[PDB]
């Protein structure tokens, strides 16, 4: 059987995650009931951001609050202000971080992200549903254990999707941003 991705999302992500992901989609004219593969990808990326985070979370916040927090950091510190909202701030390494979760080739996604943000200061850390990862300057920020826990959660999501006949389509549907 092929299950419903909306039903999977609502049952297999934390509701706080789901709600924030709905907001994020409603904000850009996308319907979580329609673009369900995207809805799941959005929840996944949110969960990864929250797992990864020492850190200020930017992702998930209303855009007004998110920019307020970003500007607040950029002038408590003196870090260059990003052109696009990042996902986190690392107080230890004094840098913003963009987090990616991809079902495509990690190098492909990494450079897409590098080319969009055009920043020499923002760190990029990409995770795949395969266990592969790629991070700016081969600086992985977190310890082995913390990153293996992220990759393990990605395997759980994938296998749960597979269980419901959802992985095939989900894995094939990612486009460039
Ligand atoms: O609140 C959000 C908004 C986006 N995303 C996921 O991250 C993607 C890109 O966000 P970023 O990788 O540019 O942060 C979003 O389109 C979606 O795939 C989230 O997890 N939470
Ligand atoms: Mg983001």
């Amino acid at each position: 059987p092929l299950g419903s991705m909306e039903d999977f999302v609502r049952q297999c992500f934390n509701p706080m995650i789901v709600e924030l992901a709905e907001k994020a989609m409603k904000e850009y004219g996308e319907d979580p009931k329609i673009e369900t593969n995207k809805f799941a990808a959005i929840c996944t990326h949110l969960e990864v951001c929250f797992m990864y985070s020492r850190f200020e979370i930017i992702e998930g916040r209303d855009r007004t609050m998110a920019w307020t927090v970003v500007n607040s950091i950029c002038n408590t510190t003196g870090v260059e202000k990003p052109k696009f909202l990042p996902d986190l701030y690392d107080y230890k390494e004094n840098r913003f971080i963009e987090i990616g979760v991809t079902r495509r080739e990690v190098h492909t996604y990494y450079l897409e992200k590098a080319n969009k943000i055009k920043s020499e200061k923002t760190h990029i850390h990409i995770f795949s549903f395969t266990g592969e990862e790629m991070a700016t300057k081969a600086d992985y920020t977190l310890d082995e254990e913390s990153r293996a826990r992220i990759k393990t959660r990605l395997f759980t999501i994938r296998q749960e999707m597979a269980s419901r006949g959802l992985w095939d389509s989900f894995r094939q549907s990612e486009r460039g941003e």
